[PDB]
């Protein structure tokens, strides 16, 4: 139609690529060759590629190589969107029920695989037809490498450390877009993405328009009309510091203790949760949007 067709298998492999590196986290050699990977698969594409490499200063003092990831499309055009994810894995499992893996680090196929995996699908099918707006995709680094439940001291803004750095140091001068749509945790069996409230409160039309396309292509099982609760995460800081009203689809469960899902910074975020059903409603219900909305 209008509107191209996300190839679900293929974001599902997309997915699999990227934890079949290994954890994807900061200083690592998996970290070092996913991201290689991420930015030549945009290449390929079409995009413009930039890749932003930092030092971002996590928070017990470790010095992370950071490296967020961005291609653009159609890059001279003054209207755009951003579609964001963010790349890296958390270096613990600081939710595990077995205090043996708190400090292991996990897969990140949900949390970290699903929201690139499916940018990269909705990528591919922007560079074999352009929506007739700028896009950009950005994969944000040292998302999920804030405090764990296991260190009592305190740091503020501990997390989205590769957002924060771009927010304040963006890829082109005065960087700016329509608006945002983060995909985190986009992968999940029966996955719930209610209206989450930085989202509603920043970006409300657009929570509108993307809930409404959802319900109209008949995926209303996952996109919930309903408010969900307020979740911290990378839109919060493109919010506060690009001024682009931003919006999170993440499952949410209203009920769970964490609001995430059970699996959710423990072992088993891993590929056995991750399904074709749930990414095809996130990225078609992404793809009519931008393209027909
Ligand atoms: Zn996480």
């Amino acid at each position: 139609s209008a509107v191209p067709d996300f190839n679900a298998d293929s974001a599902y492999a997309y997915v699999a690529n990227q934890v079949a590196f290994g954890p994807r986290v900061p200083n690592t050699a998996a970290h070092k060759a996913c991201g290689d990977y991420l930015a030549s698969e945009l290449k390929r594409f079409g995009a413009k590629v930039y890749q932003q490499e930092a030092i971002l200063t996590a928070y017990d003092g470790t010095k992370l190589e950071a490296r967020n990831i961005i291609g653009s499309f159609d890059p001279e055009n003054s209207k755009r969107v951003l579609l964001f994810a963010h790349w890296d894995s958390r270096p613990y499992s600081d939710h595990d029920p077995d205090p043996s893996k708190h400090r292991t680090p996990l897969d990140g196929a949900d949390d970290g695989g699903s929201g690139v995996g499916a940018l990269l699908e909705i990528a591919r099918q922007i560079g074999q037809k352009a929506p007739g707006i700028g896009i950009d995709i950005i994969f944000f680094d040292a998302e999920d490498y804030g405090t764990p439940e296991f260190v009592t001291d305190y740091t503020p803004d501990s997390w989205c450390l590769g957002t924060q750095f771009w927010a304040k140091n963006p890829h082109v001068p005065n960087y700016t877009a329509e608006y945002g749509i983060l995909l985190d945790m986009v992968g999940g069996k029966n996955a719930t993405f209610f209206k989450e409230q930085q989202s509603l409160r920043a970006a409300a039309p657009i929570v509108e328009m993307v809930w409404s396309a959802a319900r109209d292509l008949g995926y209303g099982k996952y996109f919930i009309n309903a408010a969900g609760g307020a979740i911290t995460d990378d839109h919060q800081y493109v919010i506060s510091g690009r001024n682009i009203p931003s919006i999170d689809i993440i499952n949410y469960d209203p009920e769970s203790k964490t609001g995430f899902a059970s699996y959710w910074h423990t072992q088993k975020d891993n590929m056995e949760n991750i399904d074709r059903e749930t990414l095809k409603a996130a990225g078609q219900t992404v793809l009519e949007v931008i393209y027909n909305r």
